[PDB]
């Protein structure tokens, strides 16, 4: 199967997902010096107030945590998008070392980390549809660096032990993800895709300007989780991103300066 090793890695999606050398992949290297000011954007509407986490899963790619999103809760609206946008699930990307770990970089930059919060277009009814559509989601990416801890982003860092391995999930209710935000919601937007196979071109990014600080213990304990199964040989879940792909013909606005 994919993963992210020499074997199985990035570079050889494009062999089970053809889509992966497409019109509109993602990440991108965000070049600060050509993006657009867009004075036609919206700002942000980041409404998670009743936002309900239910579920903490290894996917044995990633770890993610899981929302209900059966009743229109928390929503993304406002800024690129048409609609509203529900919550489905959050999950990071980061490195085996701090000088890497993003997917997608700014000027070149890789963050230790990447945060994604995942919210489907709800004029298609559920995630299932919408991931199917060219605007069926809308990804709300976060950098991570590292320096003082994230108050918010403790109790996430806590439960790890409790999902070392693929397949392991345990409750996480009452997280609240509104703690895991910078001050400013300054972004980039330009259209892309799923980072991770299928790599379908179904995402509308919109990716923060302003990293969060996260402490090195924090990353530390996202490099304890393992990619393999319970009683399979370990391997560290580390470097779990994909790298830059080719902008070809797309524009990044900014929502700023
Ligand atoms: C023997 C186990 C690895 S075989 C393999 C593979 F090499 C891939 F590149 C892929 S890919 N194109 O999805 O990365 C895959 F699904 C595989 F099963
Ligand atoms: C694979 C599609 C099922 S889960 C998922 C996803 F929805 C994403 F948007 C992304 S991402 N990285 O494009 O936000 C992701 F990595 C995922 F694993
Ligand atoms: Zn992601």
């Amino acid at each position: 199967h994919w993963g992210y090793g020499k074997h199985n890695g990035p570079e050889h999606w494009h062999k089970d997902f053809p889509i992966a050398k497409g019109e509109r992949q993602s990440p991108v290297d965000i070049d600060t010096h050509t993006a657009k000011y867009d004075p036609s954007l919206k700002p942000l509407s980041v409404s998670y107030d009743q936002a309900t986490s239910l579920r903490i899963l290894n996917t044995g790619y990633l770890f993610q945590v899981e929302f209900d999103d059966s009743q229109d809760k928390a929503v993304l609206k406002g800024g690129p998008l048409d609609g509203t946008y529900r919550l489905k699930q959050f999950h990071f990307h980061w490195g085996s070392l701090d000088g890497q770990g993003s997917e997608h970089t700014v000027d070149k930059k890789k963050y230790a980390a990447e945060l994604h919060l995942v919210h489907w277009n709800t004029k298609y009814g559920d995630y299932g549809k919408a991931v199917q559509q060219p605007d069926g989601l809308a990804v709300l990416g976060i950098f991570l660096k590292v320096g003082s801890a994230k108050p918010g982003l403790q109790k996430v860092v806590d439960v790890l032990d409790s999902i070392k391995t693929k397949g392991k999930s345990a409750d996480f209710t009452n997280f609240d993800p509104r703690g895991l935000l910078p001050e400013s919601l300054d972004y980039w937007t330009y259209p892309g895709s799923l980072t991770t196979p299928p790599l379908t071109e179904c995402v509308t990014w919109i990716v923060l300007k302003e990293p969060i600080s996260v402490s090195s213990e924090q990353v530390l304990k996202f490099r304890k989780l393992n990619f393999n199964g319970e009683g399979e040989p370990e391997e560290l879940m580390v470097d779990n991103w994909r790298p830059a792909q080719p902008l070809k013909n797309r524009q990044i606005k900014a929502s700023f300066k």
